[PDB]
């Protein structure tokens, strides 16, 4: 249970965002990253890219995550995904900019430690697909703890429509048009399952209090990408905030 900050910056306003007709906010624009900012960083990492209407990390700037810099709760999200052949990213939803200080300076800590995971993967060529338990790091699963069934994934180089809907606590994944599991946040079956993943309270102690307290105290956090070193892009890309 270390010295930790969360380090609170500036959101924007929903107000910006056009919103489609059935209710979802266009958080990406198809031509710029309004709205989105590095994980732990004041500016876009180089890498990511606008490439033909598609946000893109360029594998091999400096990297790192990329967020949109509003915080959601009750919200239902939508995205399309691609990946080319071997490549690894992935979709965080609730997170926090976390910090703890070390020999007197401040370190970030990594965005997957304060929250959950849509793994993105190419399932069929990469190395993770293998490396869970019962396929829990294969794409759509919550990763690491809860495999996505069915796997229905489209082979890499197709866009593949992601779901992840969180509302009061319960949590849903999506891969193309079917629900592939299920979970409920800050309940003793949640703690129950961080307990057998690596951020189990002996494994990773830091890990286990915010993923535990999923959201801080208010329950709310950043959508955002992973940086992986592989290409991936995203589109279409809209939220329901739930009422
Ligand atoms: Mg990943």
């Amino acid at each position: 249970v270390p010295e930790y900050t969360v380090i609170n910056n500036a959101t924007v306003d929903l107000a910006g965002f056009p919103q489609d007709k059935d209710g979802y906010y266009v958080i990406f624009d198809g031509k710029t990253f309004n709205g989105w900012r590095g994980y732990g960083k004041d500016h876009v990492p180089s890498k990511w890219t606008i490439d033909n209407g598609a946000i893109k990390f360029n594998g091999s700037g400096d990297g790192g995550d990329l967020i949109f810099t509003h915080k959601f709760k009750n919200f239902e999200l939508e995205v399309e995904w691609k990946v080319a052949k071997g490549s690894n990213s992935g979709i965080f939803y609730l997170g926090q900019e976390v910090a703890t200080t070390k020999d007197g300076k401040q370190r970030m800590e990594p965005i997957y430690i304060s929250c959950p995971e849509y793994q993105v993967l190419d399932n069929e060529n990469h190395p993770d697909a293998k490396l869970g338990v019962d396929g829990n790091r294969k794409s759509a699963s919550l990763y690491d703890m809860i495999p996505a069934v069915p796997q229905n994934a489209k082979p890499y180089g197709e866009w593949n429509k992601a779901k992840i809907m969180v509302y009061k606590g319960t949590v849903v994944h999506g891969q193309n048009d079917q629900n592939v599991l299920e979970y409920h946040l800050w309940t003793p079956q949640w703690t129950e399952m961080l307990e057998k993943s690596k951020f189990s309270p002996e494994k990773w102690p830091l890990a286990f209090e915010l993923l535990n307290n999923c959201g801080g105290a208010q329950r709310e956090g950043y959508i955002g990408f992973q940086d992986h070193g592989d290409d991936v892009w995203f589109r279409n890309i809209r939220i329901k905030v739930l009422d």
